[PDB]
């Protein structure tokens, strides 16, 4: 029915089955630390699973009026980074050992992040979106200063570090030129865009994780 | 008006004296783990009462269109258990010791089986509804393989395990023949079903725990 | 448009400054201890920010029907101090190295507290809203309960505590009187009231707190 379904099939699909895999892989550890990042791990790509099958199903998909129009906005997203985001910032942070108080900055701006975010997709002022465009992005920024300026273990979290910065500064300029922004980008594609970075930065970097010895005390 | 009704008065008003008696029971409680049994115990009847509340003013209850019919919805117990069930597992999980990447495998999986739950309650689709139901069951069904292949504490845990297993099992059971799904249930015994489950889960479960000596060190 | 914009407008600012000054006066912190207050201390205002610019928009308000009118419900004062709440207490309780048990109690209650608060915010039968205001109040009770009867520590956790029972206290009484309660109030002047109550249990608590040296270990 709608354009965009296909990638929304395939992004169910491939979290699906990155669960899975990440699943069995976990089966077996013993390793109290490797538990802990194969639970955060797993549970990510689950998460990310449910709401890429809310939004195939039509379910986490909305219509906002704004700039004179329906606009269809997958609401399910937020529902989604919400949870997840918080969870790939903790595998870091726990890589690191990371101190409660730097965790929770982490977490708060996280939730900063995503919280403006999903009230930018839903304001009805178009211009006002921008305003909270602006403010998550601060938000985003403060989040890579941290992970900047905040030997298995260092070489691993400087490549999860690398290819963080990398996938989670994407999303702004997608988000800004996408549906939910500018419109110049049409649904179809920015969907497509969207599902290559979530992949990428669940699975692609559960993948790097979960391979490393890293996780092993 | 709603036939329903006096399940719900009546689940109001037990969820409330259980937590008059947790709540009670627990003053003078100096032992640092038996506080923390006291404290996660008595906040489940005491968030189940406000929610009970909730529906039995209608404030809890929604109509959902499906299968040509409005559907009345009682929305407010996902946002009970989104809260209680975590709590519950958590009990279980300290008195066992239980390391931080198993609590968060239990509390991922917990929020996981309540969300969907929730989004299949929502769903508009009456098919789709289902395949919630089904991913929330392979949660629940998660959640009771970590319990069971994840002396007076062994002994305690063994019984409030076996406790949990029963009573948690029946209610996707109730779900699905319920209102929310297949609907050869009427609403009225529905509720009182849950009523049934919700107190012995909670104020059975707790009566059961905080009389154990388990919760001391 | 609204006579109650330039409190909002106000409390956006002050929000604002205080969030960056608290980033500001937290950098080249090192002591862990030290973190975990500037951390929880600045993510306060953060977060008050961003919905008192979410109401000065008009995002954070919703109508509510009751008494026969449409009623302007700014529901996002309920979003702030579900995590605002919880923070400040986190701050008094780890302050004095509460236990975790007793963290619990407070952050459960709270929760209620601010739940049961929305739940009545949004009520359509007006005489229930006042039940949910009842139940709100009790939670209150209870965590001022605990604060009082659960050196430059204790010093300044007593100075804290004697603000945050005399500010947290106006506000059952500010909404029972205001436009969500009574109405004898009008909602130019609630507001500007809610602002000068936010800004001093936030800023003006912060202020005193990150000025102290129990921060430190
Ligand atoms: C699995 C999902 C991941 C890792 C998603 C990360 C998402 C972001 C970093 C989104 C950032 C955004 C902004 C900074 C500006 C406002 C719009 C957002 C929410 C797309
Ligand atoms: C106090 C409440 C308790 C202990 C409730 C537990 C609820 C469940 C285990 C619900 C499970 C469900 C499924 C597995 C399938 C989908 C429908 C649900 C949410 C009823
Ligand atoms: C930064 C915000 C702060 C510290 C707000 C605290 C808010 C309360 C203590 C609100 C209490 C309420 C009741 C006890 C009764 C019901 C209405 C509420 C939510 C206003």
């Amino acid at each position: 029915g709608r354009p965009e379904w296909i990638w929304l099939a395939l992004g169910t699909a491939l979290m699906g089955l990155g669960t899975l895999y990440f699943l069995v892989k976990g089966m077996g550890v013993s390793d109290p630390d490797a538990k802990k990042f194969y639970a955060i791990t797993t549970l990510v790509p689950a998460i990310a699973f449910t709401m890429y099958l809310s939004m195939l199903l039509g379910y986490g998909l909305t219509m906002v009026p704004f700039g004179g129009e329906q606009n269809p906005i997958y609401w399910a997203r937020y529902a989604d980074w919400l949870f997840t985001t918080p969870l790939l910032l903790l595998d870091l942070a726990l890589l690191v050992d990371a101190d409660q108080g730097t965790i929770l900055a982490l977490v708060g701006a996280d939730g900063i992040m995503i919280g403006t975010g999903l009230v930018g997709a839903l304001t009805k002022v178009y211009s006002y979106r921008f305003v909270w465009w602006a403010i998550s992005t601060a938000a985003m920024l403060y989040i890579l200063y941290v992970l900047f300026f905040g030997p298995e273990v260092a070489s691993t979290f400087k490549v999860l570090r690398n290819v963080t910065v990398v996938l989670w500064s994407a999303y702004p300029v997608v988000w800004l030129i996408g549906s939910e922004g500018a419109g110049i980008v049409p649904l179809n594609i920015e969907t497509l865009l969207f599902m290559v970075l979530d992949v990428s930065a669940k699975v692609g970097f559960g993948l790097i994780l979960l391979r490393s010895r890293a996780i092993f005390g």
